[PDB]
């Protein structure tokens, strides 16, 4: 029955509005200057920088602050995606270890299709909204680190031109987190089960609330490939930093989901 | 309506029939099916095997003969991609583009029509070239073949036929996402017509597989990444077989 999709949509969104703050729908209303939202202090310098603590909530050589800043959000980040894992009907009854495997494989690629919302072309929204960091000074860290936020931002002004909105997004994150061709899933078929399901209400969903936007299902689940190449890519980059920066800490949760191979 | 999308399907089909001569109905047949090929399993059944053509180390000339046989699909999958309608209306540097960027994609694809859990065909079902053996290779050889096997027996599972990948070809060489695309948008519309095409084909050839649609484009991320992980393997061997110039010219990579 597609009301049956529709309610499991319905039950998705809810879900994700209750676990992320963020939005997408905050997170645009502030960046074209809505006045639902209030405007972003922008750091695209070093004494903007600097002057952001003043007025920015932080606990925070610049570089390697920058970075350990984009770490400790990804940890929340995880904090929150698992606990919309939580919400999605079936996912607890999974055998804990294959719970834990979608969960490793699976929250990278959600991070970095959420990061989309808070980016334009320019640069990306931090500190819940309250800062905004233009994409130039990323591109100017030293060397190395100078090069970490790039093809989050190339994938996110692609991935923005499909016009997504939160009751989309729901559903797309649980259609990636019940990946059945994850590594090292021991009963696959439950977690198929529960992701045709999803990808049914996903494509409803989409017909739905965007009836001109021809085959955008196909075309958002084409995206999951760039989602994965920018993961690798980001992964190959780590293993650099952790090399040249030995005096660098990487927080232990993100150090386990990095098993990657 | 619902019939222009027939016509795109069965002429795909048609021209895929005509341009790769082993197609997946028949190489099922020779594999897990009811000519029975010639085995190689071992050193000993592989030079039995040349005895009974490119030109040496056994490591080195398989993966040389495996290169003799992606420059012959090369120029199938070319012919191939000049009939879908409106690729050769295309800017040519956009056509030579997309093939560049395609040809591998489509290789491994294919490949996985001619590969079971244990082996793969080769030599135009002639032959079958165990998986074992290919493992047991020397050197950072044992490890090129590995992979796409790992991606053919999950590909398999979906149980395409010749008529679904007939359109899935077609799909992945129209991909607008290629570097260096000139002219986009009538590369995406082209495509938009044939994932529509491939959707109709997938509900009407397989009513009971529920999503299969999406589960094949999921498997474009498998894809690429195997493609992404063969490039740097391809870059570690030019450091492993060294100082051939008409040879080398010939395959020049792709
Ligand atoms: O080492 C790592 N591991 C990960 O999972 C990373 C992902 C990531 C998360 C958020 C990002 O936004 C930047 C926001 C901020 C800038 C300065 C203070 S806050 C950027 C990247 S980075």
């Amino acid at each position: 029955e597609s009301a049956d999709l529709r309610a499991l949509a319905k039950h998705l969104y809810d879900s994700y509005i209750k676990s992320f703050p963020l939005t997408k729908a905050k997170a645009r209303a502030i960046l074209t200057g809505k006045t639902t939202d209030k405007s972003p202090f922008v750091i695209y310098d070093m004494n903007s920088l600097m002057m952001g603590e003043d007025k920015i909530k932080f606990k925070h050589e610049v570089a390697i602050r920058i970075f350990q800043g984009c770490q400790f959000r990804s940890v929340e980040a995880v904090q929150e995606i698992t606990e919309y894992a939580k919400s999605i009907p079936g996912f607890v009854n999974l055998d804990l270890n294959d719970q834990v495997t979608l969960l490793k494989y699976g929250v990278h690629e959600i991070i970095y299709t959420m990061l989309a919302s808070l980016m334009n072309k320019d640069g990306v929204l931090i500190s819940e909204g309250q800062g905004f960091m233009t994409r130039e000074f990323l591109k100017s860290l030293r060397k190395p680190f100078g090069d970490f936020m790039e093809p989050k931002f190339e994938f996110a002004v692609k991935f923005n031109a499909l016009e997504l909105d939160d009751s989309d997004l729901a559903i797309f994150i649980a259609v990636i987190i019940l990946s059945g061709d994850r590594p090292g899933l021991l009963n696959v078929k439950p977690i198929e089960d529960i992701q045709d399901n999803l990808l049914q209400a996903l494509e409803l969903q989409l017909k739905l609330n965007h009836p001109e936007s021809s085959q955008l299902f196909a075309k958002l689940l084409q995206k999951m490939t760039d989602l994965r190449q920018i993961v690798t890519e980001h992964v190959q980059l780590l293993q650099v930093i952790k090399k040249t920066e030995t005096d660098m800490s990487l927080h232990p949760l993100l150090q386990e989901i990095y098993k990657d191979l």
